[PDB]
């Protein structure tokens, strides 16, 4: 423990797509919560209730904004065996962008679940695209294996480190 710099990371994308997995291969058993309060502001009155006094309580229906807190660089990541992923990436992407440090910040977009050909839905042209209207870097990935696992990151924080 002598290093230099600490930089933080965050992936975003549909559950089931290999996230929690795809860190835990990338890392190696961290069960570590990291932590603060949060706020939940509620009404409160003092009501008189003869059947008595109540005082009493009201709230209504966050974290997010504490999640995308610091993210210098985002892992975008689908599940190769589900076209459905693939599209919602528009929809991660568009509330990424309203919560990131920076309009565009640094994204890879991840396809993971790559080590399953029998069940892919996505081909590779379609992500590259998808990619490269972003403009950004594409990696296919499998949590399962280690395919690119670290590649993934590395291009990433490579990526993160261009300053000035
Ligand atoms: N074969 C394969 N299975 C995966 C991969 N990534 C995740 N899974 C499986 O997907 C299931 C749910 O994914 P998980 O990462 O735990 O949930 P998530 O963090 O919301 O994506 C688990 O049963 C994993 O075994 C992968 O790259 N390859």
């Amino acid at each position: 423990g002598d290093y230099d710099y600490l930089i933080k990371l965050l992936a975003l994308g549909d559950s089931g797509v290999g996230k929690t997995t795809f860190l835990y291969r990338y890392t190696d058993n961290k069960f570590n919560p990291k932590f603060i309060t949060t706020v939940g502001i509620d009404f409160r009155e003092k009501r008189v209730v003869y059947d008595f006094k109540v005082h009493l309580q009201l709230w209504d229906t966050s974290l997010t904004t504490a999640f995308f807190r610091d993210a210098m660089g985002f892992l975008l990541m689908f599940d190769l065996t589900s076209q459905q992923s693939f599209l919602n990436v528009r929809n991660w992407m568009s509330q990424l962008q309203a919560n990131a440090y920076c309009e565009n910040p640094d994204i890879v977009l991840i396809g993971n679940k790559a080590d399953l050909p029998d069940q892919r839905e996505v081909n590779e042209r379609q992500a590259r695209e998808l990619a490269e209207k972003y403009g950004i870097p594409y990696f296919e990935t499998s949590a399962a294996t280690g395919q690119n696992v670290e590649k993934s990151v590395e291009t990433l924080l490579d990526l993160i480190m261009k300053r000035m």
